[PDB]
């Protein structure tokens, strides 16, 4: 399906999605036609799903915590309720189900006491409620751009 | 300092960064030269940090897991030991995502294609790490907010 030309195109566009057809041709030493037709195929077959931007600077939250929460058939539904409630809240960047059972959230605020207060009013406050682990993120070694990607507004 | 027009431009670009200035000016009802200037300015200040693509399900990992490691004992040695495990993990295929929590934990996001490749991954690269007090594995069953994370982090 994908050969090395497709993969090289995708790698360049992951670093800088502004790169035009003549630019990729000059960087990849392939004719402009060839590249044009490859890109057009990656887009029609959904391999490139979407073009977006990474936010930097004053729009990445300063303090991040990862939270894993465990609730104690009504169960499918209660996790659905908690997770839509968390999804609607500002500074909640990522929400996922895990097993039956569990919710993973990444939350971010600009003040650490604001992040404590937020946990504490919106998460530790959920009824039935067996366990919660909070993992404040002190540094990111790989995937630093994730915050700028998930960050809203 | 950001105003409503700054935010509105960013929202649309976060939506679809293929949107050109003339399309943004039509959608926002602002002269083209204002949009243009605002975009150059956000790019210069690093508010728009980077333009990227999100990969489609052919290149996304089908099975994702979050891993939480807690080190028992490697204080200057703890810091250095975590760096070592961080760098070892980062160099591995499928590793999305590595972060340090507090002085003693490593958080990783791993994608593979089966259950299975993940089990085999944990056998080989996680339970082989010496001096770990705790290992937790949280399979991602369903992403509710942020589903395009794995298309963003997917390596090719
Ligand atoms: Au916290
Ligand atoms: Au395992």
């Amino acid at each position: 399906h994908l050969d090395d030309l497709d993969r090289n195109i995708l790698r360049l566009l992951k670093k800088d999605a502004r790169l035009t057809i003549s630019e990729l041709s000059e960087q990849l030493k392939k004719p402009e036609s060839t590249i044009h037709f490859r890109i057009k195929k990656l887009q029609e077959r959904g391999v490139i799903e979407r073009y977006t931007i990474i936010l930097g600077e004053q729009l990445k939250p300063k303090h991040l915590a990862l939270i894993v929460l465990e609730v104690g058939d009504f169960l499918e539904r209660y996790i659905s309720y908690i997770s839509s409630t968390l999804s609607a809240l500002p500074g909640v960047l990522f929400v996922a189900k895990s097993g039956e059972d569990k919710i993973i959230a990444l939350v971010g605020k600009n003040n650490k006491d604001e992040l404590v207060k937020f946990i504490e009013e919106n998460i530790t406050s959920i009824p039935n409620l067996k366990h919660i682990q909070i993992f404040p993120i002190t540094e990111i070694k790989k995937g630093e751009d994730l915050t700028g990607f998930l960050a809203e507004v």
